[PDB]
């Protein structure tokens, strides 16, 4: 029965078909199970090791490496030599490789925490039914009840199901359901229909929600729904429906990978084209099984050469380290990916308490009447000082302190302060600071007595736990408190029934103090006081009274007003029925107006100048806050969202009026609006997927279980450091400070780390490009391989890897957030800078080829074949060329792989140098700019030289320690490189500056 909080108890019984006093029958039970289902969320997807193992060789690079494994293995024996440790050490690495990788995919899963599992903190295990079949209650487990199940709660119990309250069996329910409303003082619950079929749930005060507390008392009530069907049920559901989408890079990297596999075979058919002549030779002589190994040689080289296989974890290195560096500014990203997107926010919706704000609510002003007389009317205004919860302040009129006491009407309007008031003042010790005992809004009052000291109670002589509730206590011992008509949206007030505590022989003398938002309480005044008389409320009274409130709501203070009142002749205390919170707007009418109180609750001292960054970085912000609308506009001017001058009837909504437009138009409101004001959960989605229509990278704050749907749905959740662990595992960071200020500070760090990865991708991927030119010169002028998977794979893995790190720490741009934020669908590589890279990959390859085919040719350490050319042959049993003698397989010699290698590392730690600035030459950013990329060069070296002389490596590699001459050539050819890129750089900044 979802629509249970709109049915009398009667009618829930009916619909059911069950008794109060005995409960459902078993054949009920059975019917109502295999109806309903068991009483839970569904379960997470069973998501098996080898399931999981799998999943990451579905990535096709991997799989290329995969395949390349293979046909690596199957070389490895079907081969031609007869040393057996250097064979197969080259499927075992690329073997390693994907190992490895799958390990740490696997590591990823078992520690993954998700959002919808976490929900499950918040079913019991067990519940107490009335079933027919026993007469005494029974505790079952949660899991086995069923909507229609009469049910029974009691304090201190986790609600088990959704219910609709039967009868209360104690004075009070108090309910706990913070983690749902975001209401942070247990809630009264009654058992009286709520007639709005739509009513939200902190109005279904008939109702109790599944995962829910009990806070006070004892209530019997019937399930309404289970499982899925209830509150956090649904949320659970639209939870599992929200898809979200891979970042952008993640995007780009598969778009990269897709290309790359295509190019790959091109590649491949192009060597077998180029090669096609072998066509025209005879089929007698040759080999075909040593042909053939050629060309799967160089497919697996290939392979090798175009994968960035050190790429993944130069990613997850820079992530993790900008991670920690995040944390030490109290942003606490949970994502890794994440990181980029937060770079990218265009939108940050944003809750206005204790995030905007500090969320310590002070009274700053108040007023009573001072005169009334015909046509004119005077006000008695004081200002309050002390921005604490703290009774640290005094009160003034005109700037001059005054004693409160000495105004009979301040006298009241503390009265009505202390008495209509569930919350309280607390002086925690472990801190020395004050902390609120309830809701902010009555804690300023609590607070505002004590600083008021109506009856001059001696405080100074305290001490600092006995002062947080001092002139409070004083004013309990004048009334007895009955019983209080809470809080509710419609009417917008509280009141509290008191009579006196000293009272003989009387039954009369009783009084109602209502306190609430001032336009309802007033209009419900039918008198007005001044001093201690009384006197009709007329017109002029009136609009003086709504004109001040109109200046401290709607003016530069920016203040939350409450209207203060007594009722001065309550009904008889019989003839009220406490039950139905439909009469109590009745019960506070033919009300004495007393006094206004206008509080603050000030925004942050940072948030004025990180919205100002915002709009610096063409950052939208939405307020998300419930203020009344005028107050929410009068905030937004404040800290600057709106100008203090500019229009802005279409941009700023509350959740009644962006309702009441059509979907049409309620896009296009999200598009220009900056303020949202009295909102309910539903519409935080609504903005995203409205906000999403027009691709904006949305950032969303949220804090309870409430939230957790459109913190899973934006493309940054952000959960507050003091919320829910359910906020916290839907979000993609923490502000461990709640601060909205730390917002800004993220996505800053999100740009400066996203442009140090454009460097070091495009500095890994550049190299890839320069490696396969090679294999493909090789292939195709009939060239002995220069360089081979293992050599390449410790370039890509070692060698490269130090520096890509290192460009990581590139120092970021000044201007990083002067600019507009980054384009989602901005490629990585493009236009010119293709055409570079271009160049740069044609020039490696053209360089370790032409080491390699050198030292054949005209080095004197080697056989000086000069224009003899390797093209000709690797064939050797034809022996034309060499025309006396006895030496050939000086083919597979390691010194002309040493030559390209060394090139190839050579060349790379000058392009991590042309890889520091896009443009900017390295006669304005110099390599010293970035220590660490210094460092790294210098380590990268060294390991090359580590390969080159530690026994056991040169001979795996297949290297030959280099000669002081070889060395030299090795420079004279890697080191244009920079003049290359230098005056490609040049023509970039130049013959292109529009
Ligand atoms: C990795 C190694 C090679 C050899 C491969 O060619 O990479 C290409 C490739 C896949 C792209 C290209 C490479 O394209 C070429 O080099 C032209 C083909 C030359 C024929 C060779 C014949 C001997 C990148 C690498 O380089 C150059 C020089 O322009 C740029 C960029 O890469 C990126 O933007 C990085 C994205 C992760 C991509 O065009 C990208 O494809 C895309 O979708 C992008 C958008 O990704
Ligand atoms: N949709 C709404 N409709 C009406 N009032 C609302 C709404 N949403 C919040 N409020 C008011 O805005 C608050 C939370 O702000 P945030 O930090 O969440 O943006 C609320 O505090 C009081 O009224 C609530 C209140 N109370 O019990 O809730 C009792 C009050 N009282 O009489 O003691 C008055 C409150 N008040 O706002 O003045
Ligand atoms: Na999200």
């Amino acid at each position: 029965m979802e629509a249970a909080h709109s049915k009398s108890t009667e009618e829930c019984l009916a619909y059911f078909g069950v008794s109060e006093t005995t409960g459902l029958t078993p054949d009920q039970v059975k019917r109502h199970l295999e109806k309903y289902g068991h009483n839970e969320l569904p379960a997470e997807e069973g998501k098996s090791l080898w399931e999981l193992v799998i999943e990451q060789f579905e990535d096709l690079l991997v799989r290329i490496l995969l395949l390349a494994a293979c046909i690596s293995f199957v070389l490895a024996w079907f081969e031609e030599g007869e040393e057996t440790i250097t064979a197969f050490v080259e499927p075992f690495v690329i073997l390693l490789i994907l190992i490895a990788n799958a390990i740490v995919g696997v590591w990823q899963e078992r520690n993954a925490e998700n959002a919808i599992e976490a929900l499950k903190e918040y079913e019991p295990e067990m519940g107490k039914v009335y079933r027919a079949d026993r007469k005494s209650v029974q505790r079952i487990k949660a899991r086995d009840i069923v909507p229609g199940d009469i049910v029974e709660v009691a304090v201190g119990d986790k609600v088990p199901a959704d219910i609709r309250i039967l009868s209360i069996k104690s004075t009070t329910l108090r309910v706990d359901q913070s983690i749902l409303t975001g209401e942070s003082v247990s809630v009264i619950k009654h058992t009286e229909p709520v007639p709005d079929p739509r009513a939200v749930n902190q109005d279904k005060k008939n109702m109790l929600f599944s995962g829910t507390n009990i806070a006070a008392g004892k209530a019997l009530g019937i399930v309404a729904t289970t499982g899925v069907s209830t509150e956090i049920g649904k949320i659970r559901d639209q939870m599992a429906a929200t898809e979200q989408d891979k970042t952008p890079l993640q995007q780009k990297l598969d778009e990269f990978g897709e290309q790359l596999s295509k190019v790959i075979s091109l590649i491949c058919v192009a060597v077998w084209l180029i090669n096609i002549g072998h066509f025209n030779d005879p089929v007698h002589g040759g080999s075909w099984i040593r042909g053939a190994i050629y060309y799967f040689k160089i497919a697996v080289a290939l392979a090798v050469a175009a994968i960035p296989e050190g790429l993944p974890a130069v990613i997850t290195t820079c992530l993790a380290l900008g991670t920690r560096r995040m944390a030490k500014k109290n942003a606490i990203v949970r994502s890794l990916p994440s990181v980029e997107t937060l770079g990218c926010t265009s939108v940050i919706c944003s809750d206005k308490t204790g995030t905007l704000t500090t969320n310590q609510m002070s009274v700053c002003k108040m007023f009573i009447i001072d005169k009334v007389d015909g046509d004119f009317c005077s006000l008695n205004e004081f200002s309050i000082t002390g921005s604490t919860y703290a009774p640290e302040g005094e009160v003034l009129k005109n700037d001059k302190p005054i004693r409160s006491g000495q105004f009979d009407g301040l006298v009241e309007l503390a009265t009505i302060c202390a008495l209509c008031n569930d919350s309280s003042l607390d002086f925690n010790e472990t801190k020395g600071v004050y902390e609120k005992v309830g809701e902010a809004t009555e804690t300023a009052l609590t607070t505002l007595v004590e600083k008021m000291n109506v009856f001059n109670t001696e405080v100074r002589n305290l001490s600092k736990v006995e002062r947080a509730n001092a002139c409070n206590s004083v004013i309990r011992q004048l009334m007895k408190k009955e019983f209080t008509l809470e809080f509710s949206r419609d009417r917008k007030s509280m009141s509290v029934y008191c009579s006196p505590a000293k009272s003989s022989r009387a039954a009369v003398g009783n009084k109602m103090f209502v306190k609430g938002a001032p336009e309802g309480v007033i209009d419900r005044c039918n008198y007005v006081r001044v001093g201690t008389t009384r006197v009709p409320m007329t017109g002029p009274v009136k609009e003086k009274i709504l004109s001040v409130i109109k200046e401290w709501g709607t003016g530069r203070d920016t203040l939350r007003c409450l209207a203060l009142a007594t009722r001065d002749t309550p009904p008889k205390r019989e003839e009220m029925v406490l039950d139905d919170s439909s009469r109590f707007m009745e019960y506070e009418t033919d009300l004495t107006f007393v006094g206004v109180v206008g509080m603050l609750d000030p925004p942050r001292k940072e948030v004025m100048g990180s919205i100002q960054l915002c709009r610096d970085a063409g950052i939208r912000v939405i307020m998300i806050t419930g203020d009344n609308k005028g107050t929410a506009i009068a905030i937004c001017r404040r800290i600057g969202i709106f100008g203090e001058n500019e229009e802005v009837a279409d941009r700023a909504y509350t959740g009644r009026e962006f309702d009441d437009l059509p979907l049409a138009e309620q896009r296009e409101a999200c598009r220009r609006a900056c303020c949202f004001a009295r909102v309910e959960p539903s519409h935080k989605s609504k903005i995203v997927e409205y906000l999403q229509s027009y691709d904006e990278i949305t950032a969303m704050t949220g804090d309870g279980v409430n939230d957790a749907p459109a913190l899973k749905k934006a493309e940054i959740g952000i959960a507050m450091g003091s919320g829910t662990a359910v906020a916290k595992t839907a979000s993609e960071m923490v502000l461990a400070d709640d601060n909205f200020s730390t917002i800004v500070a993220a996505v800053e760090e999100g740009r400066a780390i996203y442009n140090n990865m454009k460097q070091f991708i495009r500095y890994l991927i550049s190299s890839n490009v320069g490696e396969v030119v090679c294999i493909f010169l090789t292939a195709a002028l009939g060239l002995p391989e220069a360089l081979i998977p293992v050599q390449l794979l410790w370039v890509n893995l070692v060698t490269d890897g130090l520096p890509a790190t290192a460009l990581g720490f590139n120092p970021p741009d000044l201007d990083i957030m002067d600019r507009p934020p980054r384009s989602p669908k901005e490629p990585l590589i493009s236009g010119w800078l293709f055409f570079r890279y271009m160049a740069i990959g044609g020039y490696v390859g053209a360089a370790t080829v032409g080491a390699a085919a050198w030292w054949f040719m005209y080095a004197e350490d080697g056989p000086g074949v000069t224009y003899h050319q390797l093209t000709h042959f690797m064939q050797c049993t034809e022996d034309h060329p060499h025309f006396e003698g006895l030496d050939c397989e000086i083919f597979e010699a390691p010194e002309p792989m040493t030559m390209a290698l060394s090139v190839l590392v050579t060349i790379e730690m000058c392009n991590a140098l042309n890889s520091l600035s896009e443009n900017q030459s390295l006669m304005r950013m110099p390599p010293w700019v970035n220590i660490w990329l210094l460092g790294s060069i210098c380590l990268s070296m060294s390991l090359h030289f580590l390969i080159l002389y530690v026994d056991p490596l040169p001979m795996i590699f297949k290297l030959k320690a280099l000669d002081l001459t070889q060395w030299l050539m090795v420079l004279k050819i890697s080191l244009p490189v920079i003049g290359l890129d230098e005056i490609l750089k040049f023509i970039a900044r130049n013959y292109l500056e529009g």
